[PDB]
């Protein structure tokens, strides 16, 4: 299965399935400073889904690492910002955090097998 651009396709289809899980909903647009004015003291590097979609969209991933580095930051985030690990917004983060890690999986494996087949002469 050596197509080195099949990633971006299953990287569409997997924040499609992102935008279906309702755990999701925090995730999707920039946090509001209005409503959490302290966010931008404690958070220097924004990351939602919608800016992941339009990342890919555009062709400015060159590889499903890429995309994986800026989906990790919004978990990360989402830890960082938390005043307790029993928040719900947090918990929300934790169960996405799972269902991401689950299905990028064989997308990375699959993208980094297709190059060393594209380098094996
Ligand atoms: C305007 C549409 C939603 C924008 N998102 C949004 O407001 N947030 C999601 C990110 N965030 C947290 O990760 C987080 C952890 C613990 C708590 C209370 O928040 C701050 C809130």
């Amino acid at each position: 299965s050596y197509d080195i651009q099949a990633w971006k396709k299953q990287c569409e289809e997997l924040l499609n399935l992102i935008f279906q899980c309702e755990d999701s909903e925090p995730f999707r647009q920039p946090v509001d400073l209005l409503e959490y004015p302290d966010y931008r003291d404690i958070i220097d590097t924004p990351m939602d889904f919608a800016t992941v979609r339009e990342t890919l969209e555009a062709g400015n991933y060159e590889s499903p690492m890429e995309l994986c580095k800026d989906v990790r930051l919004i978990f990360s985030n989402s830890k960082a910002y938390t005043p307790s690990k029993r928040s719900r917004i947090y918990s929300m983060s934790l169960r996405l955090s799972a269902f991401f890690e689950e299905h990028i999986s064989s997308v990375l494996s699959d993208y980094k097998s297709a190059l060393r087949f594209h380098k094996r002469n």
